[PDB]
């Protein structure tokens, strides 16, 4: 019955609004050495009047702190096709959502109202091993009277130090024009530039390591301002030349933020394989189409461009030293019948660019074994074909699958989500894909949207709620989000895995059997790596 | 177990989304006559894969039935200075808010999501006294399957004729600049 | 805000007067067929008025429900020696308690007060494996009007079936005295035998194989009316004759019950090994001492009677076929410094009776390593250093140890007592023994006490609440208790963990390190369970 | 995570076992002069071992500290009809409740356990005004080392000097039988007299102003020793003779303790007005009565005796000084359909007493308008009715009212009963009754109870707990309890309005409207006594 209820949590547990209060005070923790870890520090106001509420961390400052408020959004519905038993917030959604980190360490507390901030901590390489101890301080008013309450926070670092990551490359399809939409600036513009960087720097924090260049724009959808980061143009009919300058800029950004490997964009859209890319020349104020909406992948005009623009291309890669490090991507998804454009269209490649090798998702897995593409990307659900052929592959996901499916969206139950570097290790997959970062604005359309308001694109239910976008516009570059800091620690937990030997037949993974059949409480994951973590 | 509930509620008790079904089929009301009186129909899918759903009424034809959707409002916080022994939508709240009422009959069913329609009688002063009864259908689909039940509604209709209020008067401030 | 709330809850969990009304409406329970399994029916009124409420189960008659009312007992102090990290009830104790299940359906309901029914699922071998529901009915009234509420249940009946446990023998030292004087009959009378019949019974069905005999009344104190289940009368000096038949009487009904193992009582009295037992002849209404008070172990007098007690012994274990599943005593714990007294008894012992072999507590492992009994029994405590000499040896517990120590008290919380079984089993004891089945009376006194407000026996805090008894009178018999319950479920989970083959080296076990450092959240017992019953 | 808590708390506030630590070192107190203050030193160990603790105050002498302990109840459900909002012990009860005090200062600390002693300071009439301050001081062990705190209070002394309350009497029905009953002595032996003179000096030093005589034996049970103070023996068919000498060493004592008032018992029976009272006469070792148990009010035998009685009462009355100084009774809550059986009573004693004057609880208006008593006493909840006819009255309470109007329960808060001799004054009422001082036994049974386990009489609901006694039996006289401190301190308040010459009408009262509807909470008593003790 106490007037303020302040009690602690794990990174794991989402806390809804009309939580019943906890008491707690005490929390142990377990780290690897060279590694980031969380936790929340819950409220719950029992009084009729609002009042403020503070939250400060005491004697943790060789962990280097960091202090966040969880904000809610809305969730309107429930995703379609997930059994109760695989949705987070039964008894609670539809409803608000935490979800996005606001960097504030005092805010309003509500009545009735259960609310969190979020703590992350730096493990150093160098701390001892053993236990660490911190406190946490929430500090608010009752009347004019001031309260507080220290809880007790434990860390228990094991001797493991943390590796680098190493043979599994994570990719995110972030997106320049959702910048230029959300923040209302013009493309490649100086603003668009630091909340790109602030972008890539974020992603790499978060285990993504590639870095994606989308120098072709990538939507079928026409603009009238498209993120094309390669300049063409189009002096006399056929003849065009090309100016790698802003790509340039971006391999030299992201090459100081820490990134080795890059991204191409997609050389045929992805209608099947069937239309050729949107390409656009500037004129006036916006760009206009080189050639018709509809041109063919294996028009006469698009292969006149591409016998021009792969040797540049293949130019400026020896001239960046890049050839090594890029991935490169011809179509997505031809279905059957589709077969034989994507066929025509690899071979038009293999006379132009035979020093081109390409990566696409194809799940039909009697159609990567044909060797259509070069390192194949099946959805999660096609997994288990690509192993039983054992071909080695990535892996990728997207509003789908779901049900018992491992997937990021607003109503995954976070230690679901947390299995997904387990099961990209145990599986042995070469690396993961995905085409949601940033993609804040209307499904398709040159027209912004509202993140903290509309979380699937307006496109629910074929948008899943959590499908487009895992962070949400800062006023200076991107805000994470709960599901983003989980993601990222699973991220982790892959490198734990690797830097402490252990092998994915081990059996202490041998519950992992497949993307869908697989453990997903937070104990087996805390279980599992107080094992690894005490034998060190 | 049953992948789609449906039940009757009165007209002084919100339905919050994740609140649970319930069985009902029956209600009684009471009303003058020359008088207007309401209900909900309430329904909840338990199916992963959404639907739609559409309500209909049956043998009121002289209750001039009205049927219409309620709709939800994001409630952001409680409001201040009210005890909880005074609060609706305890357990529930913060949250969607049922209020505004939408005139339409038949809507999608979502996961999981317990909704309602209201309806809206017109009990009219020539009625005979006594019970008037009449039924409510819903219907809606599982996959290919087309399914419904019926619901029983009770109108114990008095002999009391209600006429205009008289010396008492109601005012509201209505707002040319909000239209 | 509900003006009566009713919820489901498990059977690990104790519900407090005021402990706040919980919403559920679904319980979803595991279990393996053959097997026995729990949980309870919480309610809270929200009514100024008191009212009635009724529990029944609607669906569930191939399960044989039985409905039981959760009674409260005083609780005054916490028990000493235990942490907070170990005390069930912060919050909410010293108060009132939940312990004692009576047989009713029916109960009122008190103005803010939350109380539960205890049910009791049989889960039969010929049970279709898969999920089975019922429906619990919760009826009261609000005035005039009658109010009601279904609750779901839902049991994933596993494919195992459960076979009797093997190799692995527990006893309780039940007391016929304490039938006597919480009752008021005469010891051995007909009200007497049935009520004894009955606690064997109780004990049989939650998983107690043994059935102790106190052929000599085991207390130091003197009794005038002792529980001495040997008839001894001494007509001439020194020379003794016996009557077996109160002990054949008792031995035909555990043999009727089920039993096929027996215990005896001590031979020397627990003062060290030093003082010889208090055994009593008949005279008038009550009985007297044969030999004085403090007569020592190894006096001419107790000698001469033990030359001709143990061949009636021997020969009444042969007739009656018993020999061979007998365990006997000779004493318990003695010190360094009384070791010569004990070695000097059972030296005796080796001279008038070869053929007995001694079982008892020496929780000294240097002085069971050098064979002072044959089959020892350490405190759980010093069961770690019994392994690392790898003796095979049983275990007991008793007012101690406590804190993180595995025990049975009113405040020792309901997980931790669950895991008993998995600590026998991963532990390899050859069985658990325990001292307080039924002590209901004033410690070592010939004075009635009151197990209904007293449950330390009137020695707190020496004696622990809920260390001497596990069960409480009833009228015709033992009522059980929510302890009791767990305990016994914890028995049947030992049977489980044998009849699916798992082994105690399992790596599903290996965080039960000892009695003191093993899992205790209710969380590890489903998620082990889940995994042993679906792999099937 | 201090070891040991040890802070201070007023009068006002109960502590329940499992309330949390507090911090405070620092009490102020207001008073005036020539009065009696009271104040909680509380503790809670947060230790696994029992430790002692012992209170003690220092530099305090001038004030004649007394120190004392406060002892728990077992309370095992809230009291019916009354809403949470007027509960003490939300969150805490049903439970352990605090309410006796027992007159140690030194007592064992158990583990996470919160208690408190209680201190009662007397404040002279000649302290000089202003802040007088001493220290209390506790001390315990840890380990072996002991350990101590000091604390401080503060007592600001207003120049008010409290006169003796005028106006306004308190009386309360102690109980002869119930001594007789709970130290099973026979009834006026000298045992007897110890205890009563002790009961009726705890009653005038808590403001009881009226000693009541039971000359006849109150309760329609007819016990074998009966109460009955005065002594009657009947010779020969209908002729009675009286020996008053019992009733005359009662009043000489209660003189000598200060009483000037009394009051005397029923002389018809409470069924009604329409039994005659059970009046008894020795034989052999005990009494037995003079007519038959259903004899009516209106028989010829027993106005034939009150022919005789009630003039033997008037001399006594007169040779010891007592008609003006008495209270008198006829009989209790006639509805209206009984009205003329009291009016029929009435006019009895008119004709055989017409110089007694008759007070009597009669709650409905309409039947004390029409003059059946002299001096009506409304139970609270009838009050409002008494006083918009503006007729003189008393007020009394017992198991009801409840929910909003006040009370003396053991879940009554202690703010609310502390407003008792406030809305006495404001309300104007003649005086307080009450039936439950010290009835201690068996509710209508010559069966003796356990006031220290059971606080209904064995009669809940129907009875509240905390209606039928406000002390408890006490070795050598009544142990004092916390309700009776603060209600002895509300009469003290209704002194401080009176010497402090604030009317009924002054605004700071205004809000007291009804029994019922009226300010409730520490804060207002404290400044609104503020405001009169320092205009002083
Ligand atoms: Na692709
Ligand atoms: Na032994
Ligand atoms: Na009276």
């Amino acid at each position: 019955d106490a007037p303020m209820a302040v009690w602690l949590q794990s990174s794991l547990q989402r806390i809804f609004p009309q939580s019943p209060a906890q008491t707690a005070a005490a929390l142990e923790l377990q780290a690897a050495r060279n590694s980031r870890v969380s936790f929340q520090v819950a409220f719950r106001s029992n009084m009729k009047d609002q009042t403020h509420i503070s939250c400060s961390t005491e004697g943790a400052e060789t962990l280097h702190p960091r202090v966040r408020y969880v904000g809610l959004v809305p969730m309107p519905h429930f995703n379609t096709d997930v059994s109760p038993e695989e949705l987070d917030g039964v008894g609670y959604l539809p409803g608000w959502l935490p979800d996005p980190l606001y960097p504030v360490t005092k805010t309003e507390a509500h009545p009735f109202e259960s609310r969190s901030f979020w703590i992350t901590l730096q493990i150093p390489a160098s701390l001892s091993p053993g236990i660490h101890d911190f406190h946490v301080r929430m500090r608010w008013q009752e009347g004019k009277e001031e309260k507080d309450k220290l809880l007790h926070v434990k860390v228990k670092v094991s001797a493991l130090v943390l590796q680098p990551r190493s043979n599994f490359h994570v990719t995110h399809w972030w997106r320049g024009e959702a910048i230029a939409l959300q923040y209302e600036t013009k493309m490649f513009d100086e603003q668009w530039w630091k909340l790109t960087r602030a972008c890539m720097k974020n992603l790499i924090e978060h285990g993504n390591d590639v870095a994606f260049i989308q120098n072709f724009f990538e939507l079928r959808a026409v603009f009238k301002e498209p993120c094309q980061m390669l300049i063409v143009r189009e002096p006399s009919p056929g003849k065009y030349e090309f100016d790698w300058s802003r790509i340039k800029r971006f391999v030299d950004m992201c090459r100081e933020l820490g990134y080795k490997k890059f991204e191409w964009a997609h050389l045929w859209l992805y209608w099947g394989v069937q239309d050729a890319m949107h390409v656009y020349k500037k004129e006036g104020n916006a760009y206009k189409l080189l050639w018709a909406e509809n041109l063919s992948g294996t028009s006469d005009t698009y292969i006149h461009f591409l016998k021009q623009y792969l040797p540049q291309l293949h130019r400026f890669l020896l001239k960046e030293n890049l050839l090594s490090d890029s991935y490169f991507h011809l179509s997505d998804e031809p279905w059957s019948e589709h077969v034989e454009n994507y066929k025509k269209a690899r071979n038009i490649l293999r006379q132009l660019a035979p020093w081109m090798k390409v990566m696409d998702a194809l799940s039909d897995v009697r159609y990567g074994r044909e060797q259509l593409t070069d390192i194949p990307i099946p959805i999660i659900s096609s997994d288990e074909a690509y192993r039983k052929e054992q071909i080695p592959h990535w892996v990728y996901f997207c509003t789908g699958p779901r049900n018992k499916w491992l997937n990021r969206l607003y109503d995954t139950p976070l230690p679901k989500l947390r299995m997904s570097g387990w099961l990209f290790y145990k599986l042995k997959a070469l690396g993961f894909l995905h085409w949601g970062y940033n993609f804040w604005y209307t499904l398709d359309k040159e027209q912004p949207g509202d993140p903290f308001t509309e979380g699937a694109a307006y496109a629910y239910p074929g948008i899943a709620y959590g499908d487009p976008f895992v962070v949400y516009p800062g006023p200076d570059g991107p805000y994470d989000s709960i599901r983003w800091e989980v993601f990222s620690e699973s991220l982790q937990d892959y490198a734990i895995l690797q830097s402490a030997g252990i092998q994915p037949e081990d059996p202490m993974l041998a519950a992992l059997h497949t993307y869908e059949d697989f453990p997903r409480s937070e104990q087996w994951i805390n279980e599992t790596l107080k094992k690894i973590l005490e034998k060190a």
